[PDB]
RNA sequence: UUUUUUUUUUUUUUUUUUUU
RNA sequence: UUUUUUUUUUUUUUUUUUUU
RNA sequence: UUUUUUUUUUUUUUUUUUUU
RNA sequence: UUUUUUUUUUUUUUUUUUUU
């Protein structure tokens, strides 16, 4: 089954490429200028703002009279990136939406209202641009609005996300998104800025239900087995205020606590062109196939691929403000921070694979990816992660356990008088769990956070990763080289 | 009677035992290497693959038109050792499937479609592997399927055996193993992975009728007398999430609670045949007859006599993992704890009948009786059992009872004004119980069964065997010399 | 706003008088046969043929690689009357499915997918179909799969209808057409024959619900207050052998109960063509907006306004057998029946408003309105309701009630010793229907029907009309002429 | 769909012909005595004895220790016609069961344990059997233990057959069959002569259940709809006496009413054998799927086919007592009474399809059809049924009904006064019935069965075929040559 | 002390809480 | 390793704790 | 007086109670 | 038009109402 998965992976890129490869002509791009990550950007972008239902339903309430109005919502712009002499500017690219609609349709069928074949794949792209987004800005003019501070900020990992697709991306967002998501909406409980819905998911569970089921599963999903499941559990009984200080608890419980969240690799559609013209321009050897995957190796043979000779802007100007600046191959680490994920991975692996030193946001420089008034093109810095590492999605080890099967109440058949390892007591909280025990859950969950949190603080002395876990060469996917990061100061 | 029993029993291993000869010289395995309880294990495993009929039916089904699969339904194989200057190893034996019921045939008689006597003893040796699977491996493979945890596995003894085998073995099942089957069972109604069924027993009942009534007999036959026996009487009442929650907290209930469950011994064909050759090399004493019971002393005596000369493969390496390691005297454990059954047992009990310290699974080493790529045979340490004790199968006192005769309604001849013993009450439970009384048995059992717990947890100070019940020597199954396992620490 | 409603009803009825012009000259129809009632019908058929999205998938799940079936998958055929020397005979006219998506997206507009703009007309030209339908042919190859019988058909009203129409039409369809459906979706959940479904409805009610809350929605629409709404409010938890028995008597019920449950005419789209024309005719004074209503005396001024002039097919033959037949007044009675629903009607009722002699099926006689081989024309009777009456949904008394604010529990303001008209026990009932009271409702609300049915049995002695009723003449929607239909025998 | 039943049937017959042709070479036939009828009969007899799983029980029982008891059991007698020089004898043949279960097991299948399969084919063979002892002998013998007199006789056509049979040939035995049966059933439970049992039935009900359950379907499978269907539902509560007593009146009222109660025709065995020689004597154009059904002029068409020069034996002696004796014609008839079902067909009409006139007992002569001691073969007489008929299974007409739709309670949608076809009593019934209404439903339904036979003994003045029969020519399968069988005196 | 069924899979992977 | 919703807003502003 | 769904079938057979 | 059970007996006696 796998191979197959990653042939439909490829038709699922591939499909991708000849949208983006229609969409490159519709707004005139240069076939060089094709290449570029910033094109790729704007494509997504653009493709985002037609497939906003929400925000469509919004327009036409406030599109009125105006025959202003009524044109600009047949036109659909695009500013791209346009090349000339190793110079580089902004072009705004016009197409109709029927434009649009018929690369789309034409691609991936006319049903495109078959939402969940078109969001998916737009999830991935618009949570990439969310990854950027928060890798760039801290999401300010964001949380101005979502009302929550720095440390909740870091777990929100896809929190840029438009709300439709926060429910397609369940698996990858970090725990933060959901809970920003609920604190949020008991305020648009309050407010009225909102309405609530009800929707199902097939191949995972029919039930039929609002964003607080929603919500609460995914938070299921992604809490830490025994007390953190057990308030997940608990959590439609909690009080409006209880649930926002066991928001809180736990969203702070999940700055040490690692549970299962899941990582993504999301490489820009342009570097899949790049993987394409690659390719080609390699005379028939490197196959998309090889390279389609969610997960595994197959991602840093795809990335270390688009750092051969992929391109992308240089301006001089910053996103910064004092006098010290660095170069592209800063962006090339913002870039690699938004394909897989990394703003809350370790910067001493991340050093290691890509085999250069790592940084912090005092110390990160980049562009904005918005296409300039004036620029300069530059290319990619050769097999970048120059070591690879194998992926995953939680904790190496959840806690020190019970016993595995013996030491519990002790069976006899031969008829002979006898002591026993008595354990009722156990026993009892076994069947309590089971059962579903719920009195001051709250308060009782929290006290197992507090000695949770010193256990870990324990804990650390082994609590690394899955054990074979070290940062093997791109001459070794073979894991034959085993070597840690760092050993300290 | 019993000495009737005790030679029909002895005609029935003697036909095992000529069926294992027959076996035996039908792959070409070598004299010596005929004792071999591996060799026991791979003849009683092939003969379940041959008379695996609904797994036949399913063969069938994916048999195709390959001549590949048309030859290898002819062939059947069995992998057994074979030794050589001391070193062993496996050979890939082959006969025809046509051999192996020629000896069955001639053996068991032509009518093997008399289902109920190759049955009785090939559940019973199906038993003995499901015995030693749960010892070796926690069942996690097929736990991945059955959906349960540790401590419903260790309820759940012979639960390895292939589904037609559990109506055989209803006696000698673990409760566990019942209740998994149920669960199972519901999960199978949704996910259409089964064939529902009908069935009758001779002797016990001419009811005929299909799994739920079969398990919930099965079930009956089990449970604990009052509380339990009556949720298994209300069962077909309870709604299919009450059956699974009655389920659970009758299981953990189980994990105290001991009601009649029937212990067994099968000892190998092979060490069967090792008892014929000792009779043999002892020139005419040792008479099986005297052996022939599937309880009682006789056991013991088989066994220690086995534990005189008989051989058995060792391996260099481990079913185990770390550097720490140990003995064939565990691999004899090992063989003895699938031989009564004794997983869930007293270890204290047992180490002063097999007069050795006795285990835990994080200090169990043994090998996978699986014949070897190289290895060494080794045979037994003599008298292992140097204490022997008498069996049972259930809880030495039930609960503490009403008056026995006295204090209910008293009758009056006499003319004479009078007080009474007035106790109308439990009159009206007694006519309650017998009537089959019904409303809210969930909750009442529910809490019958919490408080059971604690009136237990206080009949501890005396609930502990058959009240004779002492570790006598192999020189006392007189039974003379009454001595406890252990004082404490 | 009525006026209004009016002009946007005369809009309405215009846009399908332009798609059935554009209809009439896209298959070649000659000016005097675009009057026909049967091409009226033809085009409404079509039309259904070509909107059935259920059964176009179907069609497309079995289209498969036959070129024959591609191209009549283009292909759209109409069965159409066309006349010549007074004879008259079919023709198939063909037109392309995009020839006919051009006439309704430009007359309806190019989003046909507003579902309810199309599917609100277009449901009553089926109900139309449906109505004359039922008095054709009391539904038989229908019957053998919806399994009811002939009283239980005569409830059901419209329910010849394609699955779709059955929620737009939810406020006229017999409660029969309900009922019908509800124990049919019992069936089709053992049969698999279906896939069930979730909907909404605005301005009516924003919850989001399947054909079990919907049909129970429509139920509760249609059912007598109090004790039939009562069982309708029950519905969700009676259990489905209940629901059966519950449907077959207030089924039974309803033959005599007549709560809310709504009229409507629709006339043939040719009928309103010929409004047009003999508008026209007249030369500018009968205006289509004085009769633009679903309701109200504006109906039968137009169909006396047909009853001028317009043009329908005689054949020879019959729908019927025996050598008894009788003439094209039988079709103008037919025409009328399922005009204005009165297939449940008073024949006496309807004999005066026709100003001529009733009848029942042993007497009714018609042709099938299905273009013919060879056959005449003929044209209208004249002012052929020359009496007409007012419209009306339900039964004129609901039955005797309460007090209607007196003898409750008296209140006291002066320090006065009284007596009091005490009413506690009907105090407590209007407490427990306002509660929800729930208990045997089933066999209560059975002894309710049995004894409102006999107390029915004596309100018979004035249940007959709103109290102003009478069939006035068509010199008099004023009203005046007070007049009784028949004394008796 | 019913070419591909005429497939399977021809299929099912070949198999029986393929049968029947080993069976014939099994017993040493001669190639022109394997059409003897009387040698069908003797197969299909020792078949029936082999098949008899309860009496193989039962024989097995008392089958003892002696040697002569258990070498029987297995041999195989078959007592078949030989010829020599005109002149034909009786000869034993023998075969062993393995003999008999060989061509069974090869031409059926080794699961033979199928008894669906080899019971369907057989069922009918038995029932043919069962046709021809009715015609023969009047079931003396059997009834002496059925304790049932000659009236209830002619209503139990097929009650010659062995229990396991009726079960499986429920459509086509006659009314008294099953009555006799559940009269017996009720001996049976005071004398113990027997074992009661459950079976269930696919494609027809699922429902699992006793004779008492499958009696009282088969009974609602044959009653007349209304009242004799009514006390088919009431029969379960029944008093026994009550049960007797409604049994006689049932079977009485039977001896008038001719509800659905199903005809078939069963050729023997080597007539089917006859009709593939006739095939291949023709070479190559008389085809038996164009034979292979159980209804419709197939049927006569394959009799007649055999009427060309298919031979039995002639034994000067007779079924008779005094000197009055007639020809092989008279056997002749009988055959075609054994394989129609003519027992209680009209003389009258089947006088006309044979084209010679019938005949009552005190008429009828035939031989025993068991192979003689001395005697001469014959040859049929052509064409025999020179005309034919369609067949079916009731009455032409049910009873004179209420009106089809109208005269229920009317429906009012206008506001004006009237009088109505008030109905509300036959209302009440049709709730009553409907609702299963049940006191005094014995005497109720005596008073209706009295009525209806008065009622019926009026309507016979048109009561006598489906409205298009006669006795058509075997040159008029075309239904051409309309005709009737007699005036009378 | 006693008496029969059969359509979701086998001839390996660690010291382990949930569909890897 | 697998499978769908939609009425509070976008095509810029700094090294920053709260509605500027 | 007001506002949207879609996987069991169509371009004929009699005066009729149940899967012809 | 469709789909499985099995513990009261067989390889002969007349033109006949009940256990000869």
């Amino acid at each position: 089954t796998p191979e197959e998965q990653r042939a439909k992976n490829a038709k699922t890129i591939l499909e991708n490429i000849q949208i983006y490869e229609r969409m490159c002509d519709l707004f005139g791009v240069s076939e060089d200028d094709k290449l570029i990550i910033e094109n790729s950007i704007s494509i997504e972008r653009m493709i985002r703002v037609v497939t906003d239902k929400k925000y469509q339903d919004k327009k036409l309430k406030n599109a009125g009279s105006d025959p202003e109005k009524i044109a600009n919502a047949g036109k659909v712009f695009c500013r791209l990136v346009e090349s000339t002499a190793g110079k580089c500017s902004a072009r705004l690219g016009m197409a109709l939406k029927p434009n649009v609609e018929a690369v789309l349709t034409d691609v991936l069928g006319n049903e495109l209202d078959r939402a969940a074949v078109l969001g998916k794949r737009m999830g991935f792209s618009a949570m990439f641009k969310s990854n950027l987004e928060e890798v760039l800005y801290q999401r300010g003019k964001n949380q101005l609005k979502k009302r929550n501070a720095a440390e909740t900020f870091t777990l929100s990992q896809g929190a840029s996300l438009e709300a439709r697709f926060r429910p397609i991306m369940e698996k990858h967002l970090g725990v933060g998104t959901v809970v920003a998501s609920i604190k949020n909406i008991l305020a648009s409980k309050k407010n009225g800025n909102y309405r609530n819905k009800m929707v199902r998911k097939p191949g995972g569970n029919r039930e039929s239900w609002s964003p607080l089921e929603r919500e609460i599963s995914f938070l299921n999903k992604k809490l830490f087995p025994g007390p953190m499941r057990q308030l997940c559990k608990k959590f439609e009984y909690l009080n409006e205020q209880e649930k926002q200080l066991a928001l809180n608890l736990m969203l702070d419980a999940s700055l040490i606590l690692k549970p299962q969240v899941t990582h993504k690799m999301i490489m820009p559609w342009s570097m899949w062109l790049a993987v394409k013209k690659y390719a080609e321009m390699n005379k028939g050897s490197p196959s998309l196939e090889d390279l389609a995957a969610y997960s595994g190796v197959r991602a840093f043979m795809a990335f270390n691929t688009a750092c051969y000779m992929s391109k992308f802007t240089i301006g001089k100007g910053i996103v910064g403000d004092a006098e010290i600046m660095e170069n592209g191959n800063d962006k090339m680490q913002t870039l690699a921070m938004a394909c897989f994920g990394l703003a809350y991975e370790d910067t001493g692996i991340v050093a290691a694979m890509i085999s250069q030193p790592m940084k912090k946001r005092y110390q990160l420089r980049v562009g904005n990816f918005n296409p300039p008034e004036k620029g300069t093109i530059k290319g990619t810095s050769a097999g970048y992660f120059h070591k690879w590492a194998e992926f995953g999605n939680r904790l190496p080890f959840n806690s020190f356990g019970t016993g595995e099967s013996k030491q519990i109440s002790n069976s006899g058949v031969f008829a002979v008088q006898r002591p026993s390892t008595t354990n009722i007591q156990r026993l009892a909280e076994l069947m309590a769990r089971n059962t579903g025990e719920t009195s001051d859950n709250f308060t009782q969950l929290v006290q197992k956070i507090r000695e949770q949190v010193g256990a870990f603080a324990d804990q650390k002395a082994n609590l690394r990763e899955f054990t074979g876990g070290y940062i093997y060469d791109i001459t070794d996917v073979t894991k034959s080289n085993p070597k840690i990061p760092q050993l300290g100061g």
